[PDB]
């Protein structure tokens, strides 16, 4: 079934991170978990939907990205039978690779390396919502409000299963490279909060 197969994949990504999201050990994975959830919002701001786009760094060593984009779409594809969101955040070498040198791997890569995901969406007027351990959906994709708002939002905290060393996010990694990626996509505003020490930035070109 999918089940079995989604978790067969969740299980290849558990038992060999490295070669999926980057070195686990000298914080190359870690802070590539932040840039793989960016990288789609970005895709989205370069589409013309979103405007800004929101990286937080919690005080619990979560990491939060936010945009204001369309929402990942909500829809029961009829051969898969979960909302278009799960497949996305459920279907499917790194290992020496270094910073910008690392290739795209998808989110459903962060779900499996994070102890815990949420996954919020806001989108034909409902604000919709999963969570996720270890890429493992508590349930189904569901509606919790009304909105007239738009966009996706997703929270993760790294599983320390896999990461090691370099546990928490450093401010001025992710400050560096979502600088960098401000200028490589012009137009897009990128904000960084900082929530442990009041740390904030905001990168924009036009
Ligand atoms: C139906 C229809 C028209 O097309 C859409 O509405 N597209 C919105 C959309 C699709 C797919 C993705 C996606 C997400 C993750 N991996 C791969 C792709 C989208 C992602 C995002 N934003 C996003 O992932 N933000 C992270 C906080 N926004 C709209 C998306």
């Amino acid at each position: 079934s999918s089940s079995i197969k989604v978790l067969k994949g969740l299980d290849a990504v558990r038992k060999r991170p490295g070669m999926y999201i980057g070195d686990t050990d000298d914080g190359t994975g870690l802070h590539h978990m932040v840039f793989e959830v960016v990288d789609n919002a970005i895709d989205e701001a370069l589409a013309g939907h979103c405007k800004e786009i929101i990286v937080t760094i919690h005080a619990d060593n979560s990491v939060s990205v936010q945009d204001d984009g369309r929402g990942i779409p909500t829809g029961i594809h009829p051969e898969e039978g979960v909302s278009a969101a799960e497949v996305i955040m459920t279907v499917l070498d790194n290992s020496y690779k270094v910073s910008g040198g690392l290739h795209g791997v998808g989110v459903s890569v962060v779900n499996a390396l994070s102890q815990k995901l949420e996954l919020v969406i806001q989108r034909e007027g409902k604000i919709h919502r999963q969570i996720y351990e270890h890429g493992v959906p508590q349930a189904p994709l569901a509606v919790t409000g009304e909105t007239e708002k738009t966009g996706t939002m997703v929270r993760f905290w790294p599983s320390l299963e896999t990461f090691t060393n370099v546990t928490e996010f450093e401010y001025e990694i992710l400050a560096k490279r979502l600088r960098e990626l401000s200028f490589l996509n012009s137009g897009v505003s990128i904000r960084l909060r900082d929530k442990r020490d009041g740390k904030e930035d905001h990168f924009h070109y036009e």
